[PDB]
């Protein structure tokens, strides 16, 4: 229902995936890559979903903009109709 990312604590793309793994209660063998993220959104996660992403710009610098691609996956599921709310602090 509610997943939180403290971007200040992010140090890489995998950190993001593993945080997401914990915050969204993803599958034990979740793949930690952009494709696994799409698959978990379409066939694992329960909606309504609120994803609060704090200090987004900081996580952006610390992942060589990788956070932007992870964010695109959520926006894509949203464009396709998924009930997701993203809060970018």
């Amino acid at each position: 229902k509610k997943a939180v990312i403290n971007g200040e604590q992010i140090r890489s793309i995998s950190d993001l995936h593993q945080t997401l793994k914990k915050e969204l209660a993803l599958a034990e063998y979740y793949g930690e890559n952009l494709d696994a993220l799409w698959d978990a959104l379409t066939g694992w996660v329960e909606y309504p979903l609120v994803l609060e992403w704090r200090q987004f710009e900081q996580s952006k610098q610390l992942t060589e903009n990788g956070a932007e691609s992870v964010l695109q996956v959520f926006r894509e599921a949203k464009a396709e109709g998924a009930d997701i709310t993203i809060i970018l602090s």
